[PDB]
């Protein structure tokens, strides 16, 4: 059994969504994975000597989950998953409503209204009109949005992923008092992630965080 | 900031040792790594699907520790630890020592004694000459013994591997009773490296575990 | 004397635009190169066999120099040219100006303001929200928008293309009726190689020119 | 329709030659096009800043029906040319004839008689035993000999190349009085093609004009 | 007929051998394989200037016999060879061998002992634990042992191999003596790869010969 | 010492020859090194199985030395080796010249006179113009031309080439006679070169020995 050559590593896409629509829809997933994958090798290199670490996860915390997290989204057997752009359950009818989760009864499948194609942004235009990482919202730009998403799947997730604090300021108190679930805070990992992003990739050495913070060569050793 | 061009992959190994016993300390070292990210692609690929995950760390686990503990292994910045052959401490004197840590006075120095360089194999003799996996020792091999040392670096174990349970039974009991405890075990993660490896590579389809369990295509669904 | 090392086929930017402006600058000019190497291609491939060709050039017309400027586009010493973010004419006050040429004192240098870093578009996004090559303006996009601005530096354009037709019928007309002239019109050749881009890459078969005709492989011979 | 996997780059040669010549027809052919797309590099990185360029195209010309024609002779598609070594019209018993273009009825295919395998030479020959490119023939050589035969097809010459100047004095006379015209000479594109491939690799700084000029690099400036 | 796409240049296994069994005689065939190619590779960039080569062959001998023969070992066709773990001429319980020669009625084929999975090493563990190439045994290594065997296949030796020397003593008589017959002898080359490959992988500038006789690089002029 | 960072492996050429010179003296050096190499794969291939091999060297001769023959010309340290265009020895005066040795006193200097930059020929031009390889001479093109000049340097032929037989029959009666002096005679490798390169390149399946001799693909085995 040769298990290496049915190993599918993109996130599948129905036949419900036309030419257009698919074309933006598989670049919004591949921008996901980039940033997923820049993360673990930051993570990989660094660990808890890295300040973004630290504030975002504990002073003293090992970093074993974080990796396997960020690898499971990286690579992983991406084949009981399916993006739909059908609403079969009747609910993108709300208002200011993107996409949902299925459900428990197909707990691998999600759906995409039309907003998503009128609202969300590309990764070229990080920390640009105005937008920074803790003032913003997480949802404003296609990686960060998906990284969203991918969490209540049950072949990525695997129910263990919750919405323990969803503020900035709650985010910074987990990080300190509860150490163990704030490895598992979805909002934790979003932010982290655009954070050493932004500092290693859009604009090298500065970042754009935006709550009063500069971090030098100093505090990485 | 470029990291990415400071960035250190393998053990380093000081002066100590002479060209013979670094022709031999270096193979192994290689073989451990490559045990290593065997273990963590058969993790990514099958997660709880597989029986030797469920066998060894729970029916209904999640696999995001194991596959960062591999990870952490495979890649990360060993810039600290050191692997030398000179008896600074005088303890290569007892009966049936390879080895020992030198604790936390150093907490990523380990000292290799005269024993290891004619009691341990190669990965290219496994299975061979009555070896099984669950009735023989792990250290055996260069791979399964240097894997164990790796646990107790402050780098790369990070003070949270211990020893919960040595004995097979043992270890197949906290397998099913404390799964929050059999994931930062020490032998459970050797017993599932050797076993996921003999399985793909050695002896495919089969495997030498010889404790009476046959594995076919149809139990990995 | 060895030309192949000093040969600079990309687009320098001074060092008046940031961090934020460079990234989607080079973005956009990385673009309009694309554009015009697959416009080259299907021209060698084709010439007056395909009827976008035809329609756009003349029914009986020797495709050399629509080569040459595509060529010219994508391959040639950029050398002497500058893009840069500093009003230093003192025009961008004027309403819904993106940008001018600087003029004949300094003919290989333009400007860019900032309506650019608003309300331009990438080739992911193209044959949607409305988008319609026939009806729509030429310089929604990005790289539609920039061939039109390197038509007016000295080492491009060289003195020879101008603006003989602007709107579609005019084209159309101009087609027919003008052919030697029609070859070196700006927005003959935007108009041809945003239809051909889009009836290759973006919608497959089909294209997004919305004027009621559509073409098929007999049409190629 | 993808017409990337249909695309022919070559010139085909017909069943009619035995093994011997195809084997010089096809290093000709090969010759011939490599030549052309030297010629072509160099138009690329100089335009009117060299002095070739300048002295057979005109002082101030445009750069652009000069790169396309070498284009298309280096990337185009070959598919309805053959190259006949079987006499159809009976021409070759003419004194001195080593082939010729089988007229407007079938204006794609050229026959080669059997002076062609006694009487031309190859590219590592260039400027030797007394040869200069402004005192001798231009078809002593299989690349320059083919290039001619080039430009009487249909589909590359395209019917715009005529023969409007012989001799090298009426040549360079052209290029001074009428440069609208001599960008579709015969004659012009060879000299100026063996010209710059002399200068650039035969002998590099020098080359073999024979003439009584030269150039150095401040003329490229 | 293309004799290139059916080139077999590795030897071939019988079904006879188990995997465990297979995987360990594949690699001592391609451990040989690798230490004949460095014999030949210092042969050609040496030949009679190198110690080696003059104290094993000759001061003044020729290499051209001794070059053929390892590449006849590394690139000759090997598809009428073969190897078998099947004792079939009941050979095995004699004392102390680890495998024969078939014989004149099968020239291609060799047997393998149950005795040879216990004792050969690997190239990894050369000049260790007291071994020296002028005082042990040559069969101690897998190279060794195999290359050996090689020397008595048809297809190989040519029946032009033999047996004029066996001791070191003799071997080093012969090379000055009969210098004819020194590069038909088994042991001498034996010899030869053994302490080139020791000097030069090994122990860079050292190797472990073990007679009193150290080299440095004014010998090899 | 690392000596493969220091390998040469192509003949030097002096500074005596100017760029003409050297532009066709090195492609008539590459051609003889590529005859070489496919005389060594053919051999390796096939040794005495080939009626090439068979009436040329015997029908039962071992195939080592004139594998190594020919892989001393393919590579080999050629840093003492070198080529001149000058005539030190005034020697290119006498009728019929194109060359010389320089003897025992410079026993790895050749000189090259002018004759051979006029009448030799190029592979591609084999076995046309009434050439046959059993009745036309050994040097009418460069690569059995140099091949005779390598046979008497000091690094290649090493003293054991010489001139036993030149005529075509007396090389065909010493390979049946006398076989010991066959495999060091200089005609026969060639005549063996050029016999085997015809038949698998120039015409495949038919050569051009002009002797009356057909082989098909049976006679290989
Ligand atoms: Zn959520
Ligand atoms: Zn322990
Ligand atoms: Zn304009
Ligand atoms: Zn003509
Ligand atoms: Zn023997
Ligand atoms: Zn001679």
């Amino acid at each position: 059994y040769d298990w290496r050559a049915d190993w599918v590593k993109g996130f599948p896409i129905d036949s419900s969504c036309n030419a257009t629509q698919y074309n933006q829809l598989s670049t919004g997933l591949q921008e996901a994975q980039l940033l997923a994958e820049h993360a673990r090798d930051h993570t990989l290199r660094f660990g808890s000597k890295s300040p973004f670490f630290r504030k975002y996860f504990g002073n003293e915390t090992a970093s074993a989950e974080v990796v396997g997290h960020f690898d499971n989204v990286v690579g992983a057997d991406k084949s009981s998953i399916l993006f739909l752009c059908d609403d079969l359950d009747d609910k993108c009818k709300n208002d200011g409503w993107a996409g949902y989760w299925r459900g428990s009864n197909h707990s691998d499948q999600t759906i995409i209204c039309d907003l998503s194609f009128v609202t969300r942004r590309y990764l070229t235009q990080l920390c640009s009109s105005g937008y920074t990482v803790s003032k913003s919202k997480t949802n404003i730009f296609w990686a960060g949005d998906l990284l969203h998403r991918f969490w209540h799947l049950k072949s990525i997730g695997q129910l263990v992923i919750e919405h323990y604090a969803d503020t900035y300021e709650e985010v910074l108190e987990l990080a300190q008092e509860n150490s163990t679930y704030a490895v598992r805070n979805s909002n934790s990992l979003i932010y982290y992630a655009l954070d050493v992003y932004a500092y290693d990739v859009t604009i090298p050495g500065e970042g754009c965080n935006g709550d009063g913070t500069s971090y030098k060569k100093s505090d990485f050793s």
